[PDB]
């Protein structure tokens, strides 16, 4: 049973390691980091505006990986 309980602002670290796990997942290179990744921020600004808005829930992809439950 792997749950992580996490604030509004360190939220931040979920929403990072999320990332890792689906880049991690893919089995992506390790090159250096890219110029297009300046244009991968339009993403990120959904979750960030759901975040710094404070509108963001708990969730979880699987039940297996580190799951981290949001705590409002």
């Amino acid at each position: 049973m792997d749950r992580i309980f996490m604030t509004r602002t360190e939220a931040l670290e979920f929403l990072l390691k999320a990332h890792q796990t689906a880049v991690d997942k893919i089995g992506h290179p390790s090159h250096k980091q890219t110029p297009a990744d300046h244009a991968a921020i339009e993403a990120l600004d959904r979750l960030l505006l759901d975040v710094r808005a404070r509108r963001v829930d708990q969730f979880q992809i699987n039940a297996s990986a580190a799951q981290i439950i949001v705590t409002d």
